[PDB]
């Protein structure tokens, strides 16, 4: 009967950006996936049509494009100067969600302009303002990671639709997916997310696993023991099952070395890892 | 400072899952791509390796095809009799989310077990428990549509980096991606479904668009209007451009007749349209 | 010690199209994906980076746009267009590649100017033009099909790594990825089009299937007994393997009802049907 | 006209095989996409439904992975392997097609036993068996490059639908895929794929382009000049357009440093180096 509009935003995404930095012959590579989308007053554009207040999706592309002739150092940084601009520009516009993907490239052989793509990892930002408040959030994705042993997984309730075997000896891969959330701006973006990378990768090759579970856990525990200007750090882990192929139909042995790889189904284990105290429930992962 | 468990969950992701129903020679299929995780007190699995707690994903996964057997009449409904089952089987389950895709099928000339898979859409279902709530949230998505006229956008802003022009005849080209929340389980799952889309087809359609955010206003609208077992309807629609190329330089016009279909940047513009007096913010949007 | 340029060819890949045809208040739409490549003398450009004989693929993409202002009755024609156009239109340019996908578009309840996008299938064409002769080959793909029933597979050899156990019904699904060659361009393309589609969808539900190699067959047959213009058509099945669960740890049978649809891997039939005294060795399909 | 079976070949595709070496604590990993079909007499088998040559799909699948219990030195070998099996093994399978992508992994600070992957790239290789015939095709795809500069393309033919302007200074970026047949099969498959991988980023980054198909003659003409196992490579690079953004617009130049990563349509610059005198139709590049 009666009806309302809800939560909304709109803006311009995926914008493909690369900003090369060449005033020496040394040349640097930006790779960026930009979204730009705005929150506010927009009762009128969706309820009469009324594009009075509607900034052109097209319009937020040009000024994306338009900072990057200036420059960024982070990828943070150049998200903080969008929504700063947006929020700030205009009065109906109270905020927004602004997101970055950052591909790496890897000079050839050391070369001053020719560069090949690092595809192991997709870096990610994300920036969320609301009003006076503002929040990042970092994160990594798209690397996938595997140990060969080192890794087990028994002890689980056994009903009637229970056949998995218990093991001492397994392959446990997965995809890294991880987002943190700082508490804090004035953050060496850079710096973290490189050292946040680091402890992923040791905190999961190094912990003997009793399941992905708990090595997700330890992986968690040490980014949030590490970084004061983060308070929490989720993390969705897929367990790519490699399944040790039966050979004796064949009249062989397998001894944990020749395994198939599913696609799918695969186990998904996802979990938050906060600092004691800190807020449980931030709008930004709303999305 | 003290780490801490925070918000957790596991399960068995995209089990694809084709139910045959053959008891009479006109065979029927029902073709699903099932998720099922589970939420509850799994603290000792994650800080210790104790899996007493940990239902195996495996488990989770067998369960869906035991179930499958005996046969379902909506999708929704199957959804339900897991989150049932895994909620009440184990005490330290106290939820879940168990979501699903539904692919769908055309026989080939009426044959009686011969089909052939449309992909002009696809239907989704997710299903959220947190102790005695349930949540249910079905939705379209993956369903283009276009409109060669009847659309305009003009009216908006203008500042330095507004290029934009205005216009009163453009294509308006979009993907439907909607989600919307029932009220209640007494619901005719695959009737509403069927009114829903055909709703917001005709909307889309119908309505002399103004900016897709108006569109997408009347098209929720529509929804709220005519289900009251609806409180709330969310969409994504993507502002897929289509431009009009510049023929002029070889001394031809274009009546608004050739156009370049672009992939990347699109304009992105969600809202969310709710009864009124509805909850402002279920969990079941987070996920 | 003497390296030599061999055959080769570059242009313009993936222009996509849009051309709508509005004379008329009943709109019309033609969705394409677009692909011109040349052959013929470019040793200088590759050995001297002489470009004289370099007409852009940037050209080549303003031609598909410029023509596209005139319309086309169909696919064909439009590529036939274009080909003519690049080899006599350059004296070094004696040949080339010109395909296309054709994307199916319904009207939304009949609407004059709004359509929804048919994903169940892609019409594709290509043209390859060398000297003063041309040949043509049309197709469809991503179509799936699945028979619950009326497909079986036994009496094949074993081996000692043979396990696969016999079966009189079994589901037999795939992609149906079909090419046929035209023997002249003297063709009603969508007529024979929608023509050999059903054709290809009739043969696999109707023939009671000892092997997908065997299905592949009458498919082809049939185009070729029926079309005088088809020298030949060439299939690609994917086995989409549905695994009929086990149910019996959990206390169940299976009466053929319960199926695990896995991604890969997958069994993979091909082959060539032609009419007899056709050509064998046709360069299209060389590329 | 009567109807024949043409050329024909089946197999079990994307067999996905993970071979784990822990003969010491100091675990190895292989991980292969592999793909086999078999050709020879199938003619009852598709115009008779009679299966007694037909070495089913699943009896391949398990070949590969018993065969992958012995280990193997690299994929060339493996698919060496399997060839010769099919081919001897059976008297009506007079050869066939073996295909793989071999994927790469890092391990994690030097561990033993944990990795991650090397996405960066895939490599590839291809066996066809006729008769007593081997040949090997090995080839690498997925490998984005960029160069920032020391690329230019202007000299070309200005037609009457010519816009591009001449420059001296833009953005080369492609995606290297290369595939090179070995006119035998005594080589030291690891070491040359390193070489002509080294060899075709050395080329790509060093030559200062005049065009694309510049750059790709000098690629290629530096892997057959140094391999003489090598009869010929060819190529398909992508000229993925990255566009000076213009923001004169707004009152600013730009320096060849803001850029929009267009995703469709792209230039495709294709061709074939060989060694003089060389076979050019090699039937392993229609597969
Ligand atoms: O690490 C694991 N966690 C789980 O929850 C699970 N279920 N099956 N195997 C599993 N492995
Ligand atoms: O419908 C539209 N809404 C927008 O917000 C917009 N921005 N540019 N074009 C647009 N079209
Ligand atoms: O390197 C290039 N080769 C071409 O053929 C071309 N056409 N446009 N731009 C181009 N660049
Ligand atoms: O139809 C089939 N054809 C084959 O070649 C095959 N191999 N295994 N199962 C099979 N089924």
């Amino acid at each position: 009967t009666k009806v309302v509009l809800g939560q909304n935003q709109y803006g311009k995404a995926e914008v493909r950006l690369v900003k090369v930095t060449r005033n020496t012959a040394r040349h640097e590579i930006q790779d960026l996936n930009v979204t730009s989308q705005l929150r506010g007053d927009f009762e009128a554009a969706h309820t009469a049509g009324d594009n009075a207040h509607v900034v052109a999706t097209d319009t937020q592309k040009n000024t994306v494009y338009a900072f990057a002739r200036d420059g960024f150092a982070t990828t943070e940084e150049f998200l903080l100067r969008l929504g700063k601009h947006f929020t700030e520009g205009f009065d109906w516009v109270t905020g927004g969600r602004w997101a970055a993907q950052q591909f790496f490239w890897d000079r050839i052989n050391d070369h001053d302009h020719a560069f090949s793509r690092n595809k192991s990892e997709v870096r990610t930002a994300v920036l969320e303002i609301s009003g006076s408040e503002q929040a990042i959030v970092a994160g990594i994705e798209g690397l996938t990671v595997l140990k060969s042993t080192g890794s087990e997984f028994h002890g689980f309730p056994r009903d009637k639709y229970t056949t998995l075997q218990e093991t001492t000896d397994r392959i446990l891969a997965t995809d890294v997916s991880a987002r943190w959330r700082y508490n804090t701006v004035e953050v060496d973006f850079d710096a973290v997310y490189a050292s946040v990378r680091g402890l992923l990768l040791k905190a999961f090759a190094e912990t003997h696993s009793l399941a992905l579970q708990q090595t997700m856990y330890e992986m968690g525990r040490a980014v949030i023991e590490t970084h004061p200007e983060i308070d929490e750090i989720k993390m969705s882990l897929p367990n790519k099952h490699h399944f040790l192929v039966d050979l004796q139909p064949f009249g062989q042995d397998n001894p944990n070395e020749v395994f198939y790889a599913a696609d799918r189904p695969y186990g998904l284990i996802e979990a938050t890892i906060q600092r004691e105290g800190s807020r449980a429930d931030h709008p930004i992962w709303s999305n």
